[PDB]
């Protein structure tokens, strides 16, 4: 678990990233893309993005990207009270995409790394163990839901 101080860090920080949902959610997604694009695969939509301005352009990838940032957002306001809100995406994930739990470390890093570009100045290193934690949280409990679905 994580401390009531560890999630006040988690969640200053997530104020910011609300103000601009789709430029954060764009960058997120570019990283991933770009630094395992093994991952692209899972997307046919997106399979066809050749560059960063291609994928800079396309109105598809950044609603994907609000998409992914609101269920994100929604899930760590419940300060691990989160079954509810987890459930159907380990459903989903052990189910129809078969994301593996890989997949979501790899996201986990794009996340954290985009924080750190763009906010500097209020991801210091306790924010940062503290966002580490909290997405290490929502991987777990993903990988066990998984597993009770028999995938994982
Ligand atoms: C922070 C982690 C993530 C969150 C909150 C998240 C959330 C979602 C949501 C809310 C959807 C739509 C409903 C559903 O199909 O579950 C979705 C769909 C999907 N997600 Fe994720 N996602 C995350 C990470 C990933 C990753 C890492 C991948 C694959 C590498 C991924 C692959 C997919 C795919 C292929 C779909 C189907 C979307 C479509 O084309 O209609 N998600 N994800």
């Amino acid at each position: 678990v994580l401390s009531e101080g560890e999630w006040q860090l988690v969640l200053h920080v997530w104020a910011k990233v609300e103000a601009d949902v789709a430029g954060h959610g764009q960058d997120i997604l570019i990283r991933l893309f770009k630094s395992h694009p093994e991952t692209l695969e899972k997307f046919d939509r997106f399979k066809h993005l050749k560059t960063e301005a291609e994928m800079k352009a396309s109105e598809d990838l950044k609603k994907h990207g609000v998409t992914v940032l609101t269920a994100l957002g929604a899930i760590l306001k419940k300060k691990g009270h989160h079954e509810a809100e987890l459930k159907p995406l380990a459903q989903s994930g052990a189910t129809k995409h078969k994301i593996p739990i890989k997949y979501l470390e790899f996201i986990s890093e794009a996340i954290i790394h985009v924080l750190h570009s763009r906010h500097p100045g209020d991801f210091g290193a306790d924010a940062q163990g503290a966002m580490n934690k909290a997405l290490e949280l929502f991987r777990k409990d993903i990988a066990a839901k998984y597993k009770e679905l028999g995938y994982q």
